[PDB]
């Protein structure tokens, strides 16, 4: 009754650029309230409408673990303690942040702050952020794990009953963190499940454990629902291959997470219902997935009218950053900008826009607030948007955004994007050596990629002639699309931007970086 309740819809690699042409080429398309003119995302839509679009929101590391990080969070992800990060990262070293940091199990976490508020909090989809010791021993079907082979078909009884036990140890684990509810969950990807009948996306599988969750709310307590969706990420829903979709909509629905099941999703249309409404409207159908996500969203939309909680529930909808041109795992702003509109009838106005800079940051400290929470033990880094949510505040809440990824680091303004690369020891010594770095498939470069997964630094540096430069400068008002190096150029604005850059790299103790903060 007097705290709202948080339903926070995250996406995966999903840009806010808009795909101007009727063939996307490989790419992702946005929701319709983003300005893509080919996508029918009607509920979607209509929320953002009744709502408020954020037309500037990054996130601050565009790489999965280490933005969901930061969202659940409200700290950069450099500052992580977990596990693996500290034994790749020791006091002392720089950091290349990647998929490699983890919520840490005595910190606190949003989920874990609004239970103390008195939120019953539920998890479902994808994680990518627990136990990534645990995460190595699923990928090697290691003890506490059973196996199976990658080709094993999901109907066999064995092979079935060693997925679901699988998925079932991730449900457990994830509520160590902070969830009194886990359901529809993946450790990480598609990728990690090792198995090629159920590499296929499921909105339905999700959407189902989403509305469970709901339903065993008692209707006069506060509940937060983190509903983390696969899609679009790899392999793509909208790849098409003989006439069909095989990694979405024309996959078989009982392939799941958790194995094989016959499971009743009759509440929503048929996946060829779907296709066939969007070829109806002149829509673009290779991104029909996103109308069979919008059906799913209004599914959830029902159910929260049926409770009698819609009026008081603030909905975000959002992804964990972008993957256009391949620029995921960069600074660039295919990988930075995402969609982000949120919708609470008691608390937004509608029709609202906010063109300021934002951040994944900015999410626990907002929820924090709506939720009462006033006291905390980890400090936050992002700003709390509840006066920009009021219609309060229509000017910037900062004067510039942070970003880092792997050896990169980088900040912006509203008209300057600064980037700065310096190597660690590792990469220095081969650099030092003459000799040229392993590459994805026998491409082999002299110079390191922000990152140590190749497939990810092959992708990215394909098509950026930029990419290496050890220091960059972008005019936004100039160059929108960063083709022009202005570093040589305008000297005096970059020693402007590296001030702005070291405010943020002294924040973190014993983290050096190149000159700016010697080792
Ligand atoms: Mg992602």
């Amino acid at each position: 009754n007097k705290k709202p309740n948080i339903v926070f819809i995250l996406t995966d690699d999903q840009s806010s650029i808009p795909i101007n042409k009727p063939h996307s080429a490989g790419e992702s398309r946005p929701f319709g309230f983003n300005g893509d003119k080919y996508v029918h995302t009607p509920i979607i839509d209509e929320l953002a409408k009744n709502g408020m679009i954020f037309s500037n929101a990054t996130v601050s590391t565009p790489v999965c673990s280490a933005s969901r990080y930061s969202i659940l969070t409200g700290r950069y992800a450099g500052r992580s303690k977990g596990s693996v990060f500290m034994k790749l990262h020791p006091k002392g070293k720089m950091t290349r942040v990647e998929n490699n940091v983890e919520l840490e199990e005595d910190q606190d976490n949003l989920a874990k702050l609004l239970q103390k508020a008195g939120y019953k909090t539920g998890f479902v989809g994808k994680s990518h952020i627990i136990d990534h010791n645990l995460l190595h021993k699923q990928e090697k079907q290691l003890p506490p794990f059973k196996s199976y082979d990658k080709k094993a078909n999901p109907k066999d009884p064995e092979v079935n009953k060693a997925i679901h036990h699988n998925h079932e140890i991730w449900c457990k684990r994830i509520q160590d963190f902070g969830f009194d509810y886990a359901n529809g969950v993946y450790a990480a990807n598609l990728r990690e499940l090792f198995n090629d009948s159920i590499n296929v996306h499921n909105v339905e599988w999700k959407n189902k454990a989403a509305l469970d969750f709901i339903d065993q709310v008692d209707k006069e307590e506060p509940f937060f629902l983190y509903y983390s969706e696969t899609i679009p990420h790899g392999p793509a829903p909208w790849i098409r291959r003989g006439g069909k979709y095989p990694y979405g909509l024309d996959s078989n629905p009982s392939f799941n997470g958790e194995g094989y099941d016959n499971n009743d999703y009759s509440y929503l249309p048929s996946r060829d219902k779907i296709k066939e409404e969007v070829k109806r409207l002149n829509k673009d159908v290779d991104h029909a997935w996103l109308t069979w996500f919008d059906y799913a969203v209004g599914a959830v939309v029902k159910k929260l009218k049926e409770k009698g909680v819609y009026e008081n529930t603030l909905i975000v909808i959002t992804s964990d950053h972008g993957n256009f041109d391949y620029e995921k795992a960069t600074l660039y702003e295919g990988g930075l900008e995402v969609p982000l509109a949120m919708h609470w009838p008691n608390g937004i106005k509608p029709n609202s826009t906010y063109d300021g800079m934002v951040q994944n940051i900015d999410f626990t400290p907002t929820f924090l607030e709506l939720a009462g929470v006033t006291k905390v033990k980890d400090s936050i880094d992002g700003l709390s948007l509840t006066n920009v949510l009021a219609g309060k505040e229509k000017k910037e809440i900062r004067d510039y955004l942070f970003f880092e990824i792997g050896l990169a680091r980088g900040v912006r303004t509203k008209d300057w994007k600064y980037i700065a690369v310096r190597y660690d020891e590792a990469s220095q010594r081969i650099v030092d050596s003459g000799k040229m770095f392993k590459g994805y498939k026998g491409h082999d470069h002299k110079l390191p990629h922000y990152v140590r997964n190749g497939h990810l630094g092959y992708y990215g540096a394909k098509d950026h002639p930029l990419y290496f430069d050890k220091n960059q400068l972008f005019n936004r008002v100039t160059d929108p699309e960063e083709t022009k190096n202005l570093y040589n150029i305008n000297s005096k604005k970059a020693d402007e931007m590296k001030k702005k850059l070291l405010e943020k790299l002294v924040t973190f103790p014993d983290r050096p970086f190149g000159e700016f903060i010697n080792k």
